[PDB]
């Protein structure tokens, strides 16, 4: 049982000093030589003489130099704020006006100028590395300290503060999880951004048990016919990514259990996991745990999980989103804040020690979204879901997203699953269309068709109805969108998810 997360790979640097935390294609570091690199990082840390438990802002992207600056920021009492390479501008402005960060590290070259802070360069963390300053720890973060702060975008950015509590809760869970079935020494493709929350269900669960992390090259990132190729020659066991990477992963001839035979786990979390993409996932890979996991960045990561199973993916019409954890109880409540009792429809709401302090110093959001409840420190997710009588979460979608047509109780990513039912329908997005009013006029779908579908279509017109027939024994009438938008792929946000939102606004 895991008590502090630096002791972790403290113990591992004593007991297992040769063996890879970091692989770069080859190129390694060791559990001894993170702790030789972390000790002497947080030295210079201390020597730059900051605020006391000042959070401190790392840009980057995904190199051995991130972590090892993590580390040491925590070693020395810090929170960090991981901000991605590839950040708009006026995002990373936004960040620092809302965080106020005692100091920058640019791992990554650093693309704006303030006057103000202290910028240090790479070439200075590196420094610091090949000096090898020794370190003991005497106020690294604990308890309550915030560990790191996690922006969120709902358009304006949030910064969740998660605290070593916070931390622990969330990895004691996963590496006890019978779902998640962490092996030792576990082989961890490290994809998701540290700036993603999703980037902790492979960082935590490594170091706590001594595996390697694999990660991949920044200008590596944006070529999608080489990184799918490269990923393959990875000796990686765990696949951790948000469902939508795995389905543009799915494109590669390379994505298969022949070319990836080290492979046995998939993890997913961050947005609906597709039937579809559960069923071709199991094609490619038939021996391999698949497992969707729950959860907001505001309760540390995820608070469900569960493995999706084959007798899953032949019944089901939506995956379910886990067992809750044993010390996150969660609960469903209606509209007035009552608890409801099992299969009735309402609010996710989280309570207990993952639970995070708040927004930092964003008073009103805060107030909004947390709240104390039954006792415990509560968060409003925003989603509407619901707990079976055996205690497994159901997901039915978010509340800015139920809408009212024809007077009606819809929920889009209902339409949107329905409709991804259809075998000829890889992926699909259903989207209202307002008029003057803030009113809904009606139904439209984007759709994504499968391999070999347009091909066997002379007309839209053709495809549309074949589309809709093959699910109108399912769908309520009501339901069926009038019109579908064809693309043959769906924006994605910067952390990888379909990005609803905009899809939205291009129809309104
Ligand atoms: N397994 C899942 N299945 C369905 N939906 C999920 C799943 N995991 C997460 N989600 C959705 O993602 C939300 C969590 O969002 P998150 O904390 O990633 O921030 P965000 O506001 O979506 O934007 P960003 O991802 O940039 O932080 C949950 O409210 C839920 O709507």
């Amino acid at each position: 049982s895991l008590k502090d997360m630096i002791d972790s790979i403290e113990q591992f640097a004593q007991t297992q000093a040769d063996f890879p935390v970091y692989d770069c294609l080859g190129e390694r570091r060791t559990y001894g030589q993170l702790k030789r690199d972390s000790d002497s990082i947080a030295a210079f840390i201390d020597s730059l003489a900051l605020l006391a438990k000042s959070p401190v802002l790392v840009f980057g992207a995904q190199t051995y130099d991130m972590l090892a600056t993590f580390v040491a920021l925590t070693k020395s009492g810090h929170a960090y704020i991981p901000v991605d390479v590839h950040s708009a501008p006026e995002r990373i402005l936004a960040i620092i006006e809302i965080a106020k960060p005692s100091l920058i590290i640019a791992i990554e070259e650093f693309p704006l100028t303030i006057e103000g802070i202290s910028l240090v360069s790479l070439s200075e963390i590196e420094s610091a590395k090949l000096a090898e300053m020794p370190y003991e720890r005497t106020h690294s973060v604990k308890g309550d300290d915030n560990y790191y702060i996690i922006f969120t975008s709902t358009g304006q950015p949030k910064g969740v503060q998660i605290s070593h509590d916070n931390l622990l809760s969330f990895t004691n869970w996963m590496i006890e999880d019978a779902a998640f079935d962490v092996p030792k020494q576990p082989q961890m493709l490290a994809q998701p951004p540290y700036s993603f929350d999703l980037s902790v269900m492979y960082w935590a669960p490594t170091l706590a048990l001594g595996g390697t992390l694999f990660a991949l090259p920044k200008e590596l990132v944006a070529d999608f016919k080489q990184l799918f190729t490269t990923i393959a020659q990875l000796p990686v066991g765990i696949w951790t990514s948000t469902p939508s990477f795995a389905d543009m992963a799915m494109l590669s001839d390379d994505f298969c259990q022949a070319k990836m035979p080290a492979l046995t786990h998939f993890y997913f979390d961050g947005e609906e996991l597709t039937v579809s993409t559960a069923r071709k996932l199991f094609e490619r890979f038939p021996s391999a745990k698949i497992i969707n996991a729950y959860g907001p960045t505001e309760a540390t990561v995820a608070l469900s999980a569960i493995e999706i199973t084959r007798e899953m993916v032949d019944n089901y019409t939506r995956l379910p989103i886990g067992y809750p954890k044993p010390d996150s109880p969660t609960y469903i409540i209606d509209e007035d804040g009552k608890e409801l009792s099992s299969g009735e429809q309402g609010e996710i709401i989280v309570t207990g020690p993952a639970v995070s302090k708040g927004y930092l110093n964003n008073p009103e959001k805060t107030a909004e979204a947390f709240f104390t409840f039954k006792g415990q420190p509560a968060y409003h997710t925003g989603d509407i879901g619901s707990l079976t009588e055996d205690n497994i979460l159901l997901y039915g979608g978010r509340l800015d997203f139920q809408i009212k047509y024809a007077g009606y109780r819809i929920e889009l990513e209902d339409v949107s699953q329905q409709l991804n039912q259809s075998p000829m329908v890889a992926s699909a997005v259903a989207v209202p269309r307002y008029n003057k009013e803030h009113k809904v006029q009606n139904l439209l779908a984007y759709i994504v068709v499968k391999d070999g579908v347009k091909e066997r279509f002379d007309r839209e017109l053709e495809l549309t109805k074949a589309i809709k027939a093959s699910v109108k024994d399912h769908m309520m009438s009501y339901m069926m969108p009038s019109k579908f938008l064809y693309r043959d792929s769906l924006p994605l946000t910067p952390n990888g998810k379909i990005d609803i939102k905009t899809l939205i606004n291009e129809v309104n």
